[PDB]
This record gives C-alpha cells, structure tokens and sequence, in this order.
C-alpha cells in the first residue's frame, strides 16, 4: 500500500530544525524559526508561566475533557485582549472563541470551517508572506491568490500596489491580514491605512481573516490591536486566528484561538456550532495545560503585571539587537546600508539577502536562515553578533 | 457570509455534556462519556501524573517547539508498549510514531494521510461501533462501510457474521479493529480469533488500522496487546492510533499517537514523511505537557511501578462495580437477567436498553446515558448505585 509513496518536500521554515540537527559543527548560529532567545541564546520559560504552572500543579483536581471549544475563561480573556475590555462585540455577544492547538491549528479550523460551510473559494495572502498560509488553505481545498505588499527598494509598504492587487478580489473572497509584525517584512499599515483598508473591505464585500501571532511585539498589546479593531468596528463578520506561542513563550504547548464574529448573537451561535463540528472530527477537544496557564495569568492581576513586563523586556531586547546588528555591520565593513532594518517590527530582519547568500551563509559559515532572506533578530546575542556580521559581510 | 449556515447536529456522545450542563436537577447521574470515576464520583489526577508534573515543573528549561512528530522518547515508549520491548518491528526499524492530540487526533492524521497518499477509498468499521469513526473518516473524504460484530441475543461476538460481512471488503480496503475493550460491546476476539483474522487479513489484502484507547483495561497491558501483536507478526504494513486519555487519566491534555508500520525502514521513512506533511498543515507540532508526563512515567522505574498499580486499581474498581450492578439489579426487582454484563471488558455496560428507555431515564430520573444503550460502569459508585438501579427497574 505504501510502496509508491513519494517523499514529501521539506518545510522551508520548520525544515531548518532538521538541518541544524545534522550539522555537527561547534558554533552554528540558528536564526531560522521565529522563537525568542534571551541574551544567553536560550529560549526560557517565562517566570509568570512558571508561577502559573506552579498554581495549576497545586489546584488542579482533574484532567477530564474540556468542552469542544476549550476553557471558557480562556475565550473571555482572548476576546478582551483582541477587541478591548469593553468592546461592543463582546457586549452584543457577537463573537465566539474556540481554544485551538496553536495559531496554526486555528487557521486549519478556520479553513475547514469555511470550505465546508460557506461559498468561499479563494483566500488572498500577501507576497512576500508566510508559506504555511498557502499550505494550510490549499489542504482544505481552497485556492490561494497573492496580493502585492512590499516595496523592495524603498523598504516600505507599497500601499498603492496593495490596493491595485486587491481590486481583483471579488465579494465573498477571504483576505488574510497579519495583525501586526508582518511576517516576514516587519512592515505594518499605519492606523490611517488600516482604516482605509477597513472601508475598502466593507465596500468590496471581503471576509477579513486576521492572523495575529505577535500581539505585543510591535508597540504594545493595545496599540498592536488597533488595526484589527478598526476592522471590527465596520465589519459585520470576521475571523481571527491568534496565537500565544510567542507572547507567552508557550510554543510547544500549542495555545491558540480561532475567534468568529457575526452580525448578531443568533447568527454567530449557529455558525460557531459548525466550527465546533469541524473541531470534533479533527482533534475533538484542545490541550488544557497551555491555555490554562494563559487564563491563569491573564485573570490574575499580579501574574499579569509580571507577564506584561516580561513581554516588554522581550520586545526591548529585540529592538536593542536591531541597533547593534546595524552598527556592527557598518563597523565590520558592510558595503551596503542596512539601517532600514530599524523600521521593521517584530523578530525578523528582511530584504537584504538573496537565496544564494543564505545558502553560502549556511554551508560556509554555519549560519542558518530562511531561503527568503529572513533572519531571526531575536536569535542574535551580544556573543554571536560578531561572527554573525563577519559572515554576512563576507557574502555581500 | 454566515447568514445561511445550518446548526450542526449534536454529537451523540459529547453532546451529553451540554445536556448535563443545562439540567439543573440536584442528583443527576452521569453515565455518558467514557471517563473513569473513583468511588467518590470524581475523575482524579493520578498520583504518578502529579509526581511527573512536579518533576517537569522543576526541570523544564524551555517550551521551544517540538519536532513535527513530537517527543522522541514518547514514540519509543509507545512502540515498546504496543509491540513488546524487544519486538522485531522495533529492531528492524519498521515503525515510526507521531505524537498526536489524543487518539482522535491520531485517527484524523491517519485519515488525511491515507486519503491524500494512497488508493484507499473505503474504511470498514464494526456495527455496533463508535460514532466518531464514521465522522472522522467521512470528513477526510473516505466512505465508511460497516461489518457485523455482535450477537444481540447471546451477547457474544458473532464471529461468523463478522467473517461473512468482511468478505465484501476488497484488497486495498482499510479495516478498523478496536484493540481491546470494544466500544461499546466490550466483547473482544479471543487470541485464536485474532489469529484467524490476522491470516484472513493478509490473504484478502486489507490494511489493518487499530484504534487502541483502552490498553490495560481488559486484562493487562501486555495481554491487551496480543491481538495487535498477532497482526504485526504477519503484516508488512499497518496503522495504530493509540490514546493515553484513559489509561493515564490525561483526557484534556490530548495525548495520543499514530504509529505507521511498513515493510522496511526505507519505505516507512518515506511514507512517514507524508504523514508529517499532513500534520504540518493541521496543528504543526503536538502539545508537550501531556506527552511529556507519559514519557517521564514510562521511562522511570519508580513512577512506572506506581502508575501500573493505579491502572490496575482502576480496572479492578470497574470490575467490582459490574458485579454490584448486576446484584443490586436482581435484589431490586429486575425482571430481566443482566449477568451477561460480567463478560464485558472495559468501562461500559451494553445490550439491555432501548433508546426510549434511555430517554425516559434522562427525562424522568436524571440518569444520562448514550442513546445506543451504553452506560459507563466506571461512573457507578456505591453511593449512586441504589437510585441508579431503581430507575432502571422502573423503565424495564
Ligand atoms: C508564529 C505564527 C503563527 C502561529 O504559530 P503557532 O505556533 O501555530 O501558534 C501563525 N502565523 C504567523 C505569521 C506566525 O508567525
Ligand atoms: C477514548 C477513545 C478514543 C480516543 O480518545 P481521545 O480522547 O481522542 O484520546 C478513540 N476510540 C475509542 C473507541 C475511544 O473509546
């Protein structure tokens, strides 16, 4: 039965992990996957998380199944974090949230939901973008179209090209927007641009789908959600796939959420029942631990205070490494100017390397990055920054 | 976009949870979902699990993503538990295991894998059976056919009817067998019958798929895996979806495994790469906590000893409640003899109630069971047994 199965192609992002595993060279530098590293090159468990896990260990009395949609408190806190503590969406009970195994899992649930319950046939994603998007929607049977987004020479959002591309998207089409910290460009719309996109979306009849995996890494928790909120204010329906993998450092616990919004409470409840049906035939119910940690932290004033500071520290260390990266690059002999890196939000550096240069960085210098030229700045430390820049200058 | 979505039908098993939620009557009895209850009507966290979680809290230094297939140790221990510590499948590297979000999640991964990578078009499941099977495979685009299994009057496995039904299954068809503790009948093939099925399977060219969610609840860990092992000895290829939800009381942590077996190491590795591709476009990587607990317990002699005893205690309490149930039924005036219940393995009682009787038990007595007439014996306690039997006698 399996004699003729073909070897699947490696994942352009997750496949780096396997290569790093093989390479036995002493000082290889991992700047691939978007995971936070501290000054010591370690991906630590947040202190707030350790405290929450301590609390769970002493108070948990059962591991009996959660409902299909997960921890009710978790969904409440997620909606507040997304739409604002006193939002109308919450007051009018227009939103329902299902806890999912990571943001990726949330995207898969959204995809199965749309494919089976609506007339949607196309999903629009940005280019450059995040490869997993095309893969997930395609697997659900939806075709993926791309819309321009980046001005490769000025290193800014090409708003005009964006609007021109999206004009080809018809009513009923899904349009996927990155909530903040666009992966991989790190260039996000200004509030005024978000507002224009929100209005344009309503008029064209698009169904906005937001991928929100970096809330808090651009400017702040609330500020980073202003684009989404601009949309939520004018739209009757929308979908949000969010993740706590990065802002809580809970990567491997798979903590995400798929939030569905409808015109009214009656409609969202009917639609949500179908979303639950899509979950039932997938993994049945979500994993408790990760989400339990999140709900505990977000519902406890003390733990929340600690967590918000840790998030702020992560954001600040990254922004600090960006400056050092640029500075070290100049004092190392870089013939090209990478100052444009400073404008980029999130964990990545993007736009200055070709796929050949990335290959050479790996083969000759043991430096690992994504073929698109995306480097994880969050993986840069004061210790590996010197050899890192010397290698880059060598391939420029 | 969502104006015309239809309300999804409730799940015949998981939907009971919602009804129990609504019913505000004081002493309702939950005998629905197959979850273990102790003598106090509580679903406790095993002591071995608490100890493992304690260990993780103190030694975990990161929550960085696990690989697509999960914790390597977890897969090793799962293969030993299934095929035997020194099995040839393991020696010959003919098996690969992916950690999954529960046994259900494993079934979904198996389904997506088969649908996209093989010529399989049909999956055969027993009737009576477990409703989730049809739902999951159907969602993956595979048609489900049923094969006879139960002798409703003698309350035994109708081996002849089973073989007659399966004769309609053609080479290339998948045949799903419950590893032990058949849900819901509780009637399993004897070792001799398993051996006959194993031989018949090889000759007809079926691809066996085992759903193993109750290893340890029939007779014992090793004994319960003899059927699967009989198959593994004669088959070149097979699939096993196992779960740790019940034997570890880790329900909500979603701890499962999908094991793939091929003729050789080369073939299984190629096929497994495609299974990983099916996972990547679903939830990406599995949740760490639950599986970490399992690997810690199974790899530590002391913790394992404790866990095996707790499992033995659960099995024994259930078997004890079966006797009491039958006895209390007789001394309560039951006009019918339910002694056949004693032969049934696992957590359920099946075969003596109609769907109307179950409805009346709910409406009039607050007793909840599945419409098929399946009652969770593991939910019976010395405290609720009296009112439970009085209600049953009333509807007989
Ligand atoms: C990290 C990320 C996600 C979700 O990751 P999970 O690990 O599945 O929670 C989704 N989209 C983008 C663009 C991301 O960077
Ligand atoms: C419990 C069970 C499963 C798997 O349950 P999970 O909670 O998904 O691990 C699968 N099949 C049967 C027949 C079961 O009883």
């Amino acid at each position: 039965m399996f004699e003729n199965i073909t070897t699947a192609p490696a994942d352009p992002i997750l496949g780096l992990a396997d290569l790093l595993r093989a390479d036995e060279r002493p000082g290889k530098i991992d700047l691939g996957m978007g995971v936070y590293n501290d000054e010591t090159g370690k991906t630590p468990v947040l202190t707030s998380v350790k405290k929450a896990e301590q609390y769970l260990l002493e108070n948990e009395t059962t591991k009996n199944y959660l409902g299909i949609d997960g921890i009710p408190e978790f969904g409440r806190c997620t909606q507040e974090l997304l739409f604002g503590k006193g939002s109308a969406l919450i007051n009018d009970k227009r939103a329902r949230t299902a806890q999912t195994p990571g943001g990726t899992g949330a995207l898969r649930v959204a995809a199965d939901f749309l494919a089976k319950n609506t007339s949607v046939k196309r999903v629009w994603v940005s280019n450059p973008g995040w490869p997993t998007h095309k893969s997930v929607f395609n697997s659900a049977g939806l075709e993926v179209r791309e819309y321009a987004y980046y001005d490769a020479e000025n290193h800014t959002l090409d708003f005009d090209a964006l609007i021109n591309s999206l004009n080809e998207a018809q009513a009923g089409d899904v349009v996927l927007f990155h909530g903040c910290c666009h992966n991989p460009t790190g260039i996000d719309p200004t509030l005024e641009q978000w507002q224009t996109l929100a209005q344009l979306s309503v008029e064209k009849g698009w169904l906005p789908l937001f991928d929100f995996a970096y809330q808090g890494f651009a400017r702040g928790l609330e500020e980073d959600a202003e684009g989404l909120r601009a949309f939520a204010a004018m739209h009757k329906e929308l979908i949000v796939a969010s993740s706590y993998s990065k802002n809580f450092g809970l990567y491997n616990e798979r903590v995400g959420a798929c939030t569905l919004v409808a015109a009214d409470s009656e409609t969202v409840d009917r639609a949500f029942s179908q979303m639950k049906a899509a979950i039932r035939v997938n993994y049945s119910s979500p994993p408790a631990h990760g989400a339990s940690v999140v709900a505990t932290i977000l519902s406890n004033d003390a733990l929340r205070a600690i967590w918000e500071q840790e998030l702020t520290d992560m954001r600040q260390r990254i922004q600090r490494m960006r400056q050092l990266f640029v500075n070290t690059l100049q004092e190392k002999g870089a013939n090209r100017d990478f100052s444009f890196t400073i404008k980029q939000n999130g964990m990545f550096f993007f736009g200055g390397l070709t796929k050949e240069q990335v290959l050479r960085l790996r083969e000759e210098f043991g430096v690992y990055a994504v073929a698109s030229g995306r480097l994880n700045v969050a993986g840069m430390t004061p210790d590996n920054l010197a050899p890192l820049c010397e290698a880059i200058v060598a391939v420029l």
